[PDB]
């Protein structure tokens, strides 16, 4: 549950991501895969990437980064009213992709990391607080659908 002020910050920060959605998406996935290599194993089309150089050079990884952040942005722009947007993602990630909620925690923190890296001194304390809350909300609503499905 975010305030309007907080949502305003979130969508303000998001404007940064939208100026370069592929570059941000790329760096988030790279930060995830290198921070937590077990996550790479969930992708049959990235599992071949051994090195970070190969990750950086991967146009298909950048492509998927675009897909992921496009979906997250659509959800964020709903300001919490994202049940229709979120339900199919929860279902596919639980039932088809089999992604534990721990990995959503991982990518949440990775987004925070990337924003500081790409915008040092331009991602203030209030901004981080708002973005973190928004990602927690997202995660918590997925977690509810996971529980429903009995998925661990
Ligand atoms: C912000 C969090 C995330 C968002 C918004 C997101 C969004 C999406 C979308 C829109 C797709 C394609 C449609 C679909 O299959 O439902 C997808 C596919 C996929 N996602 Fe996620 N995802 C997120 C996090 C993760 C994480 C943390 C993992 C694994 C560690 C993951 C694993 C996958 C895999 C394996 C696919 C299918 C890839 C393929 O073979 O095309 N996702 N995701």
């Amino acid at each position: 549950g975010l305030s309007d002020g907080e949502w305003q910050q979130v969508l303000n920060v998001w404007g940064k991501v939208e100026a370069d959605i592929a570059g941000h998406g790329q760096e988030v996935l790279i930060r995830l895969f290198t921070g937590h290599p077990e996550t790479l194993e969930k992708f049959d089309k990235f599992k071949h990437l051994k090195t970070e150089a190969e990750m950086k050079a991967s146009e298909d990884l950048k492509k998927h980064g675009t897909v992921v952040l496009t979906a997250l942005g659509g959800i964020l722009k709903k300001k919490g009213h994202h049940e229709a947007e979120l339900k199919p993602l929860a279902q596919s990630h639980a039932t088809k992709h089999k992604i534990p909620i721990k990995y959503l925690e991982f990518i949440s923190d990775a987004i925070i990391h990337v924003l500081h890296s790409k915008h040092p001194g331009d991602f203030g304390a209030d901004a981080q607080g708002a973005m973190t809350k928004a990602l927690e909300l997202f995660r918590n609503d997925i977690a509810a659908k996971y529980k429903e499905l009995g998925f661990q």
